[PDB]
DNA sequence: GCGCGCTGAGGAGGTTTCTCTGTAAAGCGCA
DNA sequence: GCGCTTTACAGAGAAACCTCCTCAGCGCGCT
């Protein structure tokens, strides 16, 4: 059915973006939104182009510059928004924001008073085996990654010359997610749930770097912003590495 | 030809969960 | 029985997330 660059979009803002509903005076904002460093705005300007619909803005905080695309406008939220995330459900709590947001949207609510205290629900709605079957997983991955994995190279130690190539990714309360992108990925490595209740999946082996790699000529669509040239570099540095580029055949052409 | 209620655009304020980088210790593989 | 590889574990701090406020101008009711 319709392009699965629908589904990256949903992972993509699964990961970086947020569905908001916020007061002005009497009145409601009802917003989804995604704001990201300034070294992201062409992929600010695909979303934008893809979606048809929502306004581009810049900002400079202290000395750090921002873009968001802001998607604020009720009829194109109705047409164009939920339709998708109708298609292509988030797989993670966030889910239960979407929920309320387009509830709330379609019954008709306007007015600050009739819009009730909300605290997001922690009930799993997923287990492991429920996201992994699903057929647009890959395709959510992929933007998923894109908002909130990580590919980096550093040293094992400090007066060595010895190289780790990473990949990682993490979610606050997505045990089942990070779990399930475990599974799916095949990593062993086990998930490390910090203080703060957050799931940090990490990976470095070259069976898993393999896998990874696999795993994103396989997908259904590619990373097309920063992470893009992340992963390029990635892969710039893992040619350059004896053990990693000696039993993966590394990509060209990504 | 003029209010009336309501709006998306525009401008920003607040706080932490992601990113990004490691380290101390332990596997594991083998003429 | 060392040397190349990986793992558990976790800290720093900004790139995210999620928020509210003001204003020009919309369709709409009554022209
Ligand atoms: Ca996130
Ligand atoms: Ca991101």
């Amino acid at each position: 059915g319709s392009d699965l660059t629908y589904a990256y979009l949903v992972g993509l803002y699964e990961g970086d973006g947020y569905f908001s509903i916020t007061k002005k005076g009497k009145y409601l904002t009802y917003e989804l939104g995604i704001e990201l460093s300034i070294k992201d705005v062409q992929l600010i300007y695909k979303i934008k182009k893809i979606l048809g619909i929502g306004i581009v803005s810049f900002r400079k905080r202290n000395e750090i510059e921002m873009v968001a695309l802001r998607i604020r406008d009720k009829n194109h939220l109705k047409s164009k928004i939920l339709p998708i995330f109708e298609k292509y459900p988030m797989f993670s709590n966030k889910q239960y924001d979407y929920l309320r947001f387009r509830n709330a949207l379609l019954s008709g609510i306007i007015y600050l008073e009739d819009l009730p205290d909300y605290t997001r629900s922690d009930e799993p709605l997923n287990s492991i085996e429920s996201i992994i079957n699903t057929s647009y997983f890959s395709a959510w991955l992929v933007g998923f990654i894109e908002a909130e994995g990580c590919f980096s190279v550093y040293k094992l130690n400090k007066d060595d010359d010895y190289l780790i190539a990473s990949f990682d990714i993490a979610q606050r309360d997505g045990d089942i997610l990070i779990s399930a992108i475990r599974k799916y990925l095949s990593f062993t490595t086990k998930v490390y749930l910090d203080k703060t209740n957050c799931s940090k999946l990490k990976v470095t082996s070259v069976r898993s770097v393999e896998n990874i790699i696999k795993f994103l000529q396989n997908a259904p669509v590619k990373l097309l912003g920063n992470k893009k040239l992340q992963y390029k570099l990635w892969l710039k540095q893992l040619r350059k590495i004896s053990r990693y580029s000696e039993k993966i055949k590394i990509p060209s052409n990504y």
